[PDB]
């Protein structure tokens, strides 16, 4: 009776594909109902989800056919979608306040180091140790920016209550949620190893929570700020 | 001559895929004609149907190829779409009245227990008995909320005639319509068993009625309330 | 040289798929240019065509692979799209006048008896004779409604010239156009029999005319009424 | 290493598919920026291109698999898309002037005779000679209409400079551009014959020019007229 | 461990497909937020990305199946997408200033010579030398136009700060970014030769940067000019 991990692997790939195409359409359709200052935020949110959905459509095909789906495949999605998620901190701030363009590049370059540093270590192009180290340095920058950098100070000075809640929530996703992936990398590569079937499940589930909760956090910020403005217009 | 159950299984998978993509596009296109307070209701309705349509597209492929479509596959759709349907009670109330956000989480957690409780019992991760029990407890919460809870009291105090009709109708779907699935689980798992082909037909037909009637109930509420408002504007 | 019927079967399946996806997009894109009272009419028109297009996409796959496409497959499309076409008489009337909701259910139930009555006779679940009889009773109701029923009286009392033209045109499609299908059923089932290849061609061609002419009749009504109103606004 | 015609055949099928899906989206997205009188013109333009794109998607599949793509397959696209292109002369005139609806039917029937006349001769259902003759008679009508008929006189009396340019340009496409297809038919059927690999290239390239140049001619007319009106509003 | 080039080839085809469908949807959805004078610029930007995404969808299929993806396949995409990118210089200028239509044709013909000149040399229809020479002449025209031609003079006289930034940025892409492709051609054909696997990677990466950076440059111009206008309206 007990379903085999292999069964759960290709099931979760379907789940992820459906959930993310759903979230995508939902965020792209509700982009017309947020104040216009939030339109790019909502367009980037829906397109992030669409990109990830297309990844899972590709991967489910590779699983159905070949029966294998390596973990290095992820760095295609991540190179795209981690980048877009870290940029969301800038896009959200520009919605409500004025921030230097430099924040955009610090954040993006920080994401690119995290993913590329780990890819090089996973693909074999360099020691997985040096892969981990470069990846963690990339992360700790991003965290450094959003906790004690221009992004954090810009948040405080915005005065936007929506942007306060967004930041507090996205920062928590990027700190706890995103800590699964490094862990995975460590155990799989620098450690004993994990069956790829089992690591495909964990990554599939973590993606469900680190992409949906991210999306809903940002969507509530856009919807709450939109309403706040309408309520102040009424007064 | 007599078509074989196997024939009717893969036919109904097509029916369900066509009907649900049709209902999806219809609810997403008519979302621009309802009062704006009903836009999220209509966006969630169309995206629920799209998610289910994508499921049936996946499953029809598995059937066409392998010739088998297990009943545990359903919990991918259900984990997504049951959740969204139970949340519709909150989304509808927030359209017309003021309701605690806590209701959102009581309802969602209630759905997650129902589906996950049954998945664990169907996958083999726990006795199907304990699966049933946990599933039914999850349901009876949801029913408890919408019959004698904050959702029910908020409905009464809304004063919205549309929200009255919606509730009365959705409550009936969730009580009678949704009682097929537990029944299935009982007979298939805790009972003698069903032949999977037969249970795929029943579930395919029940999905047609528990997703279309749900959608049309909610669509009529949004369309009726929209008009009510226009008629009071004219006065 | 002479193309074989088998060649024309899979060709016509492509034709139908293209024509119906084309008509679908055209009716869904032109729904924004008709008076808003015609928006549901145009949304149902485009979604009817989309549902049929998806059917033909499925069937062309079955043909390309298996080389066979049974005639009982049609009742998937028909159960959906015949229902929607018979309801169009109600949706059009509610665009321009006030009609009882009962008409909706008389019409829908009439369609469901027609298709289901014939499915049961085609699938083998009952004598094809009793299938025919139940199917024809279902049709003759629908005709009875639209010729000498509430639908007919509501048309006369609407005073809408567009709704007069629509009715006259749709009632002619439902009387002459739709008489091919019963004929087919009779000859194939109650009669000697028809090669499925030949009957797939006839049904493919009849669908092209009974779905396009239907769509264009309804689209002209919506476009003509829209303009009539603008011309009276100018005066 | 000179690429083989077979290589160029399936390459050009891809080209055509991409170009036509691109033109389709472009015309359907720019339909919102033309004066509303041009909305049906632009909706028919985009849907013509979409229909042809879907054809080429089907055909590329047949090529990739079977390695053969007969030239009689074209008459599926042509029956749809030639009809729509000849009707564009009516749709454009009704945008800017008042024209009898009879022109619509003369033009459509003229197209249907051209394609069907040639199909019957290509499929084998009648002498290719009689196929050619019936096809050319159908064409020469259409040319007769647009050069010396109601379409030509309506153009002159419109006074629309955009409709003058469109007509002059579409007339040239229908006279020179469309003369490739008859030629092909003659050489392939009434003449010696052409390898279907070579005739698929010529037809693929001619479709690229007789569908893109057609589209851009019509799009410039809609965009030029839109602006002309805005410039006269400013004065 | 070290991933094989073959692995990276089909991975990058996925990346490119996802990134370009993402950029496409993003540019087509943000088309509604730029000043209307920028709507064609944004529609051409999104459709360029879509055309390239569809190419990579085709090519990934050819790789997955056949295991080979020749470098001559590229000229299908390039004939379309290079053309559209060189025309963007005209479309952008017409957004903000008055420019002769002749520039459109000089630019387009210049692109067509570049790609076709190289195709003829790659396909074998003429010496790769003469292919290179004709290709480089085509390029050097385009550069000549945009550096010291009507396009450059029109830019200077526009007075638009957005169009200044766009031009300077696109000119840099067309000069440095686009210099990789000629290099490839030279080394592969006129030179020693390169494994197609390696050249597929380089071209895949260069496309990611020469199509995204192009798109973001143009999008910033449209977004910056839109805002500049709003800011001057406020004053
Ligand atoms: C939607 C997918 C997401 C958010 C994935 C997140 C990925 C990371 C945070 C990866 C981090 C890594 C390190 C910090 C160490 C080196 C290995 C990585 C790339 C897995
Ligand atoms: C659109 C699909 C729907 C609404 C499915 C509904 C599913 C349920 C109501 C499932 C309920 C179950 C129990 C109450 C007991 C345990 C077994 C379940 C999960 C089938
Ligand atoms: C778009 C497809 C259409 C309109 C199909 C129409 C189908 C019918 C009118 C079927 C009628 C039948 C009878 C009246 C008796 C025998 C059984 C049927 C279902 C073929
Ligand atoms: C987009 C495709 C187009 C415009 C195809 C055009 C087709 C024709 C003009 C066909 C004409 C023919 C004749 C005039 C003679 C008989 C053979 C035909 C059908 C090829
Ligand atoms: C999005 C794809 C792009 C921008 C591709 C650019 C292609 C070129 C600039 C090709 C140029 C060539 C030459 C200048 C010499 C001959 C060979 C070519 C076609 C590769
Ligand atoms: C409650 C959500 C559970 C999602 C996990 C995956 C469930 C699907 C299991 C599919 C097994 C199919 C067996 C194929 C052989
Ligand atoms: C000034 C107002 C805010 C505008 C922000 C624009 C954000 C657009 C989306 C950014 C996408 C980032 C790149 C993601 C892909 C990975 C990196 C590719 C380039 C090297
Ligand atoms: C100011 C920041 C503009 C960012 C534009 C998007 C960049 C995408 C990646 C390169
Ligand atoms: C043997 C494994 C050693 C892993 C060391 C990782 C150190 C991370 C430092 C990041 C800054
Ligand atoms: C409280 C209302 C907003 C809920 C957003 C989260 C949606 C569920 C995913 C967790
Ligand atoms: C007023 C104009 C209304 C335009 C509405 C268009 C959006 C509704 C349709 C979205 C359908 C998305 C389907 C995506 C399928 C992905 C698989
Ligand atoms: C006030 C409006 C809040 C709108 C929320 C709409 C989206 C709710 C989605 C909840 C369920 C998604 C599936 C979660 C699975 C765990
Ligand atoms: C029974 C679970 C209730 C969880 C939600 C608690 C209140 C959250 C308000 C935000
Ligand atoms: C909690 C409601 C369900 C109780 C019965 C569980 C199934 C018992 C099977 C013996
Ligand atoms: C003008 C009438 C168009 C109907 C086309 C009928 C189908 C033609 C397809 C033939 C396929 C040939 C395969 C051998
Ligand atoms: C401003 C007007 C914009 C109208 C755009 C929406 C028109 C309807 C498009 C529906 C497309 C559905 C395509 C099929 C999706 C599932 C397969
Ligand atoms: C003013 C009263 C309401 C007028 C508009 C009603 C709109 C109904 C549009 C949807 C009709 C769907 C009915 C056909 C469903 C097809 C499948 C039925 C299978 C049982
Ligand atoms: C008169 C309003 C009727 C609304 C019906 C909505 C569509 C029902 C679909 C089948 C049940
Ligand atoms: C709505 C339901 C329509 C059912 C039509 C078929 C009835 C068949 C009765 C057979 C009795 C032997
Ligand atoms: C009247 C609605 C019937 C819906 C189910 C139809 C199933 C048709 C299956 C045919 C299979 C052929 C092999
Ligand atoms: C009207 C009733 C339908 C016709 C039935 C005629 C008898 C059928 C068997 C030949
Ligand atoms: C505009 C598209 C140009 C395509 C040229 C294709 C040439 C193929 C020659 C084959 C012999
Ligand atoms: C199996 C090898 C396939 C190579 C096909 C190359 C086809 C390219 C056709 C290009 C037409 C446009 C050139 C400019
Ligand atoms: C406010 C402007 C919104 C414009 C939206 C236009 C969307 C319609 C154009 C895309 C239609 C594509 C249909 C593809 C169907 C494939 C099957
Ligand atoms: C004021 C009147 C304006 C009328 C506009 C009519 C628009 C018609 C658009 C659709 C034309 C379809 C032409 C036929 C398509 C192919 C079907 C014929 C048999 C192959
Ligand atoms: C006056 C013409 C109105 C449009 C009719 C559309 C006809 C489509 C094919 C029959
Ligand atoms: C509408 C297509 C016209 C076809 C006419 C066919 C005439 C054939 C006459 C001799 C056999
Ligand atoms: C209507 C004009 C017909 C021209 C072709 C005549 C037949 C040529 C056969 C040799
Ligand atoms: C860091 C950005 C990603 C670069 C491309 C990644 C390609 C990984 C593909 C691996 C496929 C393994 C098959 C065995
Ligand atoms: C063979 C290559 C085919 C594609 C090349 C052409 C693609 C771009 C054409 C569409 C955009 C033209 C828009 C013109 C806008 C300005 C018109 C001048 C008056 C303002
Ligand atoms: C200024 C005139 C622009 C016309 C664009 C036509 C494009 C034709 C396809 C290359
Ligand atoms: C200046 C145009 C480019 C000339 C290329 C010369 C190539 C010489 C043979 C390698």
């Amino acid at each position: 009776s007990t379903l085999l991990p292999t069964d759960i692997v290709g099931g979760t790939f379907w789940l992820l594909s459906m959930a993310l195409i759903g979230a995508s359409i939902f965020f792209l359709l509700e982009r017309n109902r947020v104040d216009g200052r939030w339109h790019t935020t909502m367009t980037l949110l829906g397109v992030t989800m669409l990109i990830s959905a297309i990844f899972y459509y590709y991967v489910q095909g590779m699983w159905v056919d070949t029966g294998k789906a390596p973990i290095v495949l992820r760095y295609l999605d991540w190179i795209l979608t981690v980048s877009m998620q870290v940029v969301m901190f800038y896009v959200i701030l520009t919605a409500v306040t004025k921030v230097s363009s430099a924040l955009f590049w610090r954040l993006l370059i920080g994401a690119l180091v995290m993913v590329i540093g780990g890819f090089l270590g996973a693909a074999g192009y360099m020691s997985a140790t040096l892969g981990f180290i470069i990846g963690v340095v990339g992360w700790l920058y991003i965290l450094g920016e959003i906790y004690m950098g221009e992004a954090s100070r810009c948040n405080i000075e915005s005065g936007n209550e929506a942007t306060h809640m967004a930041f507090n929530g996205l920062r928590l996703i990027l700190t706890i949620g995103w800590a699964i992936y490094p862990l995975g990398y460590f155990i799989n590569n620098l450690g004993g190893g994990v069956d790829a079937n089992s690591l495909n499940i964990i990554y599939n589930l973590t993606d469900f929570l680190n992409k949906i909760i991210f999306g809903f956090v940002v969507y509530r910020a856009a919807m709450n700020d939109t309403q706040a403005r309408l309520d102040e217009i009424k007064k």
